[PDB]
């Protein structure tokens, strides 16, 4: 049947492109008993939203950001600790080899079936003035996801963080409620925060994952071969959504900048100010030897 899906992005980006290529996939190899619809724009709710919604099987499915299981599943921890990842080939070995499978499986607890994850690039702060150092973010009102550890980050970095849902951010920004956000360039232009908040300064402090999760409510009452083929599905979109990704990474920052934002690049800024502040969290927040064996099982990679 049709399942649907929820996304805080609109139509044409990549991860909702990405799951109506799933559901492109799914409906042949199900015999077309199967497709999926993607709700964009937070049609259906905030991302917080649609993740109950998913658990208790009022929607099927949902493309969220890993930050949004901060609360509910320890293991989303991880991948969102700041500096974890050395670079997109190391977040991409690390969390399609079995540390991301054991991640995914820690969501089958909490009512949810994480299929895939999808790469998200690099967060990154983006404000009114350029951020080289903490010094330079004290003041700053920033808006975060609804995560403790996130609240933490920004915290860590010396700004004051304050959450909203994703689809409030722009009116936040172009009307001063906040004086700063952090993401990656293709959200960062999709939202048209670059119009309001034109410094963008490569902290690149987070390489979150996007989590694409299924009702496990749902899930339990399909078939193995029909569960076989949505997972086959989620798997062979990954691909895809790295292709346009990756093209969406490099037109973004290219119309931005034609669009006035000045980006400062990672190497002119003080990692070395950010990495020492914010190391600590890890220890904060592995809450488990469990957890700690995850985190050590990336880093070896
Ligand atoms: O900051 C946000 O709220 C958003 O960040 C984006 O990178 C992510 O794709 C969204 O799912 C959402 O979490
Ligand atoms: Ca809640
Ligand atoms: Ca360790
Ligand atoms: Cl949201």
């Amino acid at each position: 049947r049709v399942f649907r899906s929820a996304d805080v992005h609109g139509d044409s980006f990549p991860t909702n492109m990405a799951v109506k290529f799933m559901g492109d996939e799914l409906s042949k190899l199900t015999g077309g008993k199967d497709s999926i619809k993607v709700f964009g724009n937070s049609a259906l709710g905030s991302e917080k939203d649609t993740v109950d919604q998913v658990r208790i099987g009022a929607i099927d499915m949902a493309r969220v950001n890993g930050a949004s299981f901060n609360e509910i599943v320890p293991e989303s921890l991880i991948p969102s600790f700041p500096f974890l990842f050395r670079d997109v080939d190391h977040f991409r070995k690390a969390m399609y080899g079995p540390a991301g499978q054991k991640i995914l499986d820690a969501f089958a607890a909490k009512g949810m079936i994480a299929l895939t994850f999808y790469e998200s690039g690099a967060r990154s702060i983006y404000a009114k003035r350029p951020v080289r150092t903490p010094a330079d973010m004290k003041g700053l009102k920033v808006r975060v996801q609804p995560s403790d550890l996130m609240v933490d980050e920004i915290r860590a970095m010396g700004g004051t963080p304050t959450p909203m849902p994703f689809a409030e951010v722009y009116t936040g920004l172009k009307t001063g409620l906040v004086d700063a956000a952090e993401n990656n360039l293709p959200s960062y232009e999709e939202t048209k925060h670059f119009e309001v908040a034109p410094d963008y300064s490569e902290t690149q402090h987070a390489m979150t994952p996007e989590v694409l999760v299924f009702s496990k409510k749902i899930w339990d009452t399909l078939s193995p071969q029909e569960q076989a083929a949505i997972r086959k599905a989620a798997a062979d979109s990954v691909p895809y959504y790295q292709k346009l990704w990756t093209a969406r990474e490099a037109s973004a920052q290219q119309a931005v900048t034609k669009g006035g934002a000045n980006i400062l690049p990672a190497a002119q800024v003080d990692r070395a100010a950010f990495v020492k502040a914010m190391q600590p969290l890890w220890t904060k927040y592995e809450k488990t030897p469990q957890m700690k064996q995850i985190v050590d099982e990336i880093e070896a990679t």
